[PDB]
């Protein structure tokens, strides 16, 4: 019923508004996404997209996050200016995604290339 379809949409964006993976523009996003939908299937679709969005985001700031542990601990002061290089940029490319306003990409697989970037970049450091 329209009762039921306007408590799940609360309900999801009430879970959403918990996460801490998410930014704040990426959790407004995706609060309109809830309040758009039609059906309760749809809705718990829209949510679970939300669930392992945040999840990448987690993912996403921890390799952010990490970076001055990074280049005090690994090779990275020793190595070649190239592999410094593509770190900085991986790092950068992350911190641009965090930090955006305006619309950030609610796709986790574009989050999950820049983790992969990232990751990538800091093995050749080890």
């Amino acid at each position: 019923a329209d009762q039921k379809l306007q408590d799940a949409k609360t309900d999801a964006k009430q879970q959403i508004t918990n996460f801490t993976g998410l930014t704040e523009p990426q959790k407004q996003a995706l609060e309109n996404i809830i309040n758009q939908q039609t059906s309760r299937a749809n809705v718990a679709k829209q949510l679970s997209h939300a669930k392992f969005l945040n999840g990448k985001m987690e993912e996403l700031k921890v390799a952010v996050a990490k970076a001055s542990l990074v280049r005090q601990n690994s090779n990275y002061i020793n190595e070649d200016v190239s592999e410094k290089e593509a770190y900085e940029q991986a790092i950068a490319k992350g911190q641009e995604i965090i930090n955006s306003e305006n619309n950030p990409t609610i796709s986790s697989t574009d989050i999950n290339r820049t983790i992969q970037e990232i990751n990538d970049a800091e093995q050749n450091l080890h």
